């Protein structure tokens, strides 16, 4: 982790003790492993909660749920047991504590076995399960001129009478909370995403709320596909997000505005962005999902390991920054190569904290690390993320003014910044690739074999931050021909491939003068006509399967075609501008390419006719 940041190991593997009662009796007990961290604000107290694995980090042995809490954030604590597990047997266990903050409440949602040596989701029948929900009452005094706080853990209580028997079709097994920190929703509800199994030993995700302050409990009918566990839930907008871990594939994330009657796959924002691993073929894990206010903008914040390592090592904690358009990188929290698999991450007062497992030889500790760094990180992108949509809004469109340049779903654009082999994203999350450009205001000049820019899609690897295009995108640019080519040249679209031979949408120029707009696999039909050095508007878009290109505003003949069978889903490689920046392709596009936009939708008429009319005012030259 980042300059200017620190930590300390809180919850320290075969060394911190906590009040292990048994039987009337309490003794400190030192315990062996601590998992599955949870930290919240609760009225200025900072409260972190985890799994205290007593003899061992399996799954299946002996677990109560710990308690931490501290005034001066984080700088001294005190220590207790939040809840008990059955001391049935030497595997008796609490798991997968969850938890939700509501006023002076601290609602703590866990699964409790008896004797069990076997993982929950391989369980026949539901015999040694019950679900349990405990409630922590906070209290602050400033007796002695100092502040000094307490929680009293009331009895937990079995939920297990709100359980049905059937959901749409199944019978169901056994449910959990999905571990970490849940929420309010803006209507009072308290809400926990829960990881649910049927008889066939299959597990899915769904709501789980109450509207009566935990006195009773319902599930919303819908759900998520099967796979999905571990579910990690958020509200904006109006909707809860649920992003889900899924083993072996890449997550999938999920939009309802009814409480989970109805599941909505978010293809075109976050689903299917995070892999679980390098060649997303590995074990998933639990994650840190939050909704917050820095400096003014509401954002989201979302934690993941990298887990080069692979199977459940899960080395490279990443944190990740977004406002549901843009998705930022704000780098790796935990230190060199070390197992770092499950977070918490909290922003408390303008201070941004995490408490974090670091995993040797199967001894987990949990670290409480400030983030001095990563927030600062965050606040400059969040600037330039309001700097630019800023500047877009003022741009006082050629009418008086004409209406304004659309940002809404505005996720990239390539202007006046670059390096030598870089075009750089204003927006700072995912540049282009560049060979044999010549830096033009603006823009980029781009010429001879190889030439062009590759902004990536599915090439962006393990997370694919652009993957909402191939559900549906508008991509712009301004270009001028300085040569009349030998034979078709590119100059923008969608690839299906790494070359750039199989075209998803794309536009061409040819020797005749004419345009050469490409959908999909169809035959192409020249059309129009273009003019050398004149400067032209170009858009492609694609929503519903049909693509369409459009030359200053107006639509090439025989636009509105489908470019994708309605069986499958398309697998984009990356865009190409300027050229196919590829070697082995024999096509020499001497080209000027300025001020590239790809929104995560497709815009309308009026929005692409402003386009057009403003092109000559939207660059960044003249504002950095
Ligand atoms: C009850 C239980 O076994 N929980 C385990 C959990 C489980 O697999 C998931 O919460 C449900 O599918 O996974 C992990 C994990 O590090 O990957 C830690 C927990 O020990």
């Amino acid at each position: 982790l980042a300059p200017g940041s620190s930590r300390v190991e809180l919850f320290k593997r075969q060394s911190s003790k906590v009040p292990f009662e048994k039987d009337g009796k309490v003794t400190e007990r030192v315990v062996h492993s601590f998992r599955l961290p949870a930290l919240v604000n609760v009225d200025g107290v900072m409260v972190a909660i985890a799994d205290a694995r007593y003899e061992t980090s399996f799954d299946n042995s002996l677990i109560d749920t710990v308690a931490k809490y501290s005034v001066d954030d984080g700088e001294t604590w005190e220590t207790q047991i939040a809840i008990k597990n059955s001391r049935a047997s030497s595997v008796s266990r609490v798991v997968d504590p969850t938890v939700i903050v509501k006023g002076n409440k601290l609602y703590v949602l866990v699964g409790s076995y008896n004797s069990s040596r076997s993982y929950w989701t391989s369980h026949g029948d539901a015999r040694d399960w019950d679900i349990l929900l405990a409630v922590g009452e906070v209290t602050k005094s400033t007796a002695g001129g100092k502040i000094t706080a307490s929680i009293k853990w009331g009895s937990p209580v079995s939920l297990k009478e709100f359980f049905p028997a059937e959901m749409e079709g199944m019978h169901t097994n056994q449910f959990l909370g999905g571990a970490g920190v849940a929420i309010v929703a803006s209507n009072g509800n308290l809400v926990y995403p829960v990881q649910v199994t049927n008889k066939k030993k299959q597990v899915f995700s769904k709501i789980f709320y109450s509207e009566d302050e935990g006195k009773t409990w319902k599930f919303g009918k819908g759900r998520s596909a099967f796979g999905c566990s571990e579910p990690v839930a958020l509200e904006w907008e109006g909707k809860l997000i649920i992003n889900t871990r899924v083993d072996y594939r890449r997550r999938l994330v999920y939009e309802s505005s009814d409480m989970g009657n109805t599941w909505l796959e978010a293809v075109g924002t976050l689903s299917r962005v995070w892999g679980p691993s390098p060649k997303s073929n590995q074990p998933g894990s639990q994650s840190s999902f939050t909704a917050v206010t820095i400096e003014g903008m509401r954002v989201m914040l979302f934690t993941h390991p990298l887990n080069f390592k692979g199977r459940w090592l899960r080395d490279r904690l990443n944190l990740w920054l977004t406002d549901n358009q843009r998705i930022y990188n704000v780098g790796q929290v935990s230190i060199g190569d070390e197992n770092s698999a499950y977070s918490s991450v909290l922003y408390k007062d303008d201070k941004l904290y995490c408490l974090h497992e670091i995993n040797s030889n199967e001894v987990y500790s949990l670290v409480f690390a400030r983030l001095v760094g990563e927030l600062r990180i965050i606040k400059s992108v969040l600037q330039s993320w309001k700097n630019w949509d800023s500047h877009l809004s003022s741009i006082c469109t050629p009418a008086g003014c004409g209406p304004a340049v659309t940002t809404v779903g505005l996720v990239g654009f390539l202007s006046h910044s670059a390096t030598k082999t870089e075009w750089e994203d204003a927006y700072r999350c995912v540049n282009a690739s560049t060979a044999n450009a010549e830096r033009v205001p603006n823009g980029l000049k781009f010429a001879g074999v190889g030439g062009g820019a590759l902004w990536p899609v599915s090439q962006q690897g393990q997370n694919q931050r652009y993957h909402f295009a191939n559900h549906a995108f508008t991509l712009v640019a301004s270009v001028t021909i300085h040569e009349v080519p030998k034979g078709a040249s590119p100059l923008l679209g969608a690839s299906l491939d790494s070359s750039g031979g199989k075209k998803l949408l794309g536009l061409s120029y040819d020797k005749r003068h004419q345009w050469q707009p490409i959908y999909g696999s169809t035959p192409v039909t020249p059309t129009g006509s273009w003019e050398m050095g004149k400067r032209y508007h170009v858009v492609l878009t694609m929503a519903n399967k049909i693509g369409s290109v459009y030359i200053d505003g107006e639509p090439l003949e025989g636009s509105g075609q489908t470019v994708v069978p309605d069986e499958r889903t398309p697998d984009i490689s990356h865009f190409y501008v300027g050229g196919y920046k590829r070697s082995g392709m024999p096509t020499d596009s001497r080209v000027t390419v300025n001020n590239v936009l790809l929104y995560n939708r497709q815009l309308n008429a009026e929005e692409i006719r402003t386009l057009f009319l403003s092109q000559d005012l939207i660059g960044t030259e003249a504002h950095m």
